[PDB]
């Protein structure tokens, strides 16, 4: 069996626990249970449960990048928007986010990990295409990529990720943010 | 006749932030609040009905003296601009703010009290001043946008603010003023003007 194959078994088997009774449920014993494997093989991916967290919120993001040469870059940079904002933005990822946020034992716990493996690296990969096109004169831009990533990221992104974790909103995708991502893009990377 | 009205709300509010910062939200109670303040119930009551009503006070005194002082013809629409941007971050993302954002976020039924206060008397407000001060700066020809005033005030304030209002809730960066949000106000305002 792959190690791809178990890593998807170990992280789909992170997100039923943790959604079906929060962070006490996603134990390694729970999540070797529900994933099919031994300790032994669990500890390969994962040391413990901060680890799993990581795993988790990777999973989110890494999918998303995988045209560094579009023709229109614009339209593209809406793309990779949109898909970091529905991956971020999902009821199982506004929910980690309020776990976190309500509870600092569970911050000291696994905060390094959350913030290590999610929007963090996408705000990296999104700064990299952005400095390819502003290269390729395909997409200029007034201020370093690295700042355009993140406050675009941010500009479309946290308002919603606040609403949504008060409830003034319902989490993705049951409502359209492409029309924010469109106006973000419009606004600060034309 | 009577001192203005200023006077004793400010005292109201001091007294609720007093109580939520020593004790929560159980803590505000309305007999606290007056207890606290130093004013009789029958006047506490002229200011605020119930608990949400004291959230809306406390919050909207975080806001309502950011926008009376702003010109409405500035020589430098964009260094204004970074003023008031930053006026509100400050307002928004001090250590009590961000309490009171983690305490709803931790508490359903804490949201379900005091979501309708705290939205209305908040960033909302902040954002409809924004948008009206775009909107004019804009029609003047000082701060041209390609798309409606309401729609740069609401992204311009998610960009500076509620990206560090995230970060803060989790402990990765310290409340305002502990760092300095003017480099950031800068760069979002610089992708505008």
């Amino acid at each position: 069996v792959p190690d791809a194959v178990v890593r998807e078994s170990i992280v789909g088997a992170a997100q039923r626990l943790l959604s079906s009774g929060g962070a006490a449920a996603m134990t390694m014993e729970g999540v070797a249970s529900e994933a099919g494997i031994a300790k032994k093989t669990l500890y390969r991916f994962a040391s413990g449960r901060a680890d799993l967290i990581g795993l988790l919120v990777e999973s989110w993001i890494a999918p998303i990048f995988p045209e560094a040469d579009p023709q229109d870059a614009a339209a593209a940079l809406e793309r990779i928007v949109y898909d970091i904002a529905q991956a971020v933005l999902s009821r199982e990822a506004v929910s980690l986010f309020r776990m976190l946020a309500s509870d600092a034992d569970l911050r000291n716990r696994f905060l390094p990990a959350y913030n290590a493996n999610g929007i963090e690296r996408s705000r990296r990969e999104l700064a990299r295409w952005l400095d390819q096109q502003a290269s390729a004169g395909r997409l200029p831009l007034p201020i370093p990529a690295e700042r355009v990533a993140d406050l675009l990221l941010s500009a479309v992104i946290a308002e919603p990720l606040r609403q949504i974790t008060l409830g003034l909103r319902e989490p993705l995708p049951a409502w359209d943010i492409a029309p924010r991502v469109a106006d973000a893009v419009r606004l600060i990377a034309p």
